[PDB]
């Protein structure tokens, strides 16, 4: 066939029930995900091409980067209960890979207020039980799966995105074949 178990994407052995129809993965200390989300934009030509009456869900991991990387995990907790995801992932992402000025909580909180972010309204976010619950879920949702790699894409609980298996040479091609597995995945 042309869309085949283990090569554009591999099943789930066990599959998570109720889980969130497109799931993305990452961390903002890993390379792929910068490249995922800065050069090659997956999570947008992925909405870009969803039948609609399908919402996207991202999360982020602690498994990279200690004690920052959970910091950075309630931060995204932070980010998505302000709804401001669109206006830190970029300064995330370049604060802790490209300048590495983000070493500390109190370095990811500055990303924030000079997105323009208020001070009180972030310390009121960061120590939320709404907050805490988000991080919650997040954590919950990597558990599901046994997730020990980031980028990660699930469709349904049931599918995972292989990358791997795709052409690198252009990275357009590998965008809009990446984005159609998760189009045939989300239609199966």
């Amino acid at each position: 066939a042309q869309y085949e178990d283990g090569k554009q994407y591999t099943t789930l052995e066990k599959p998570v029930a109720g889980a969130p129809q497109v799931l993305e993965f990452f961390s903002f200390f890993c390379p792929h995900c910068y490249q995922f989300e800065e050069v090659l934009h997956i999570s947008d030509n992925v909405k870009k091409k969803l039948p609609e009456g399908v919402k996207m869900t991202k999360y982020h991991v602690n498994f990279m980067g200690g004690d920052l990387g959970k910091d950075l995990t309630q931060a995204w907790a932070v980010a998505m209960a302000l709804g401001v995801e669109d206006k830190v992932t970029v300064p995330l992402f370049e604060g802790v890979q490209k300048t590495q000025t983000i070493r500390s909580a109190s370095d990811i909180r500055d990303v924030f207020i000079n997105a323009g972010i208020k001070g009180e309204e972030y310390d009121a976010a960061w120590n939320s039980f709404v907050v805490k619950s988000l991080v919650a879920q997040q954590e919950k949702a990597a558990a599901d799966v046994q997730l020990r790699g980031v980028p990660a894409m699930f469709v349904n609980g049931k599918y995972q995105l292989n990358p791997q298996g795709m052409d690198t040479s252009n990275m357009d091609v590998f965008v809009q074949q990446y984005a159609d597995t998760v189009k045939y995945l989300s239609e199966k």
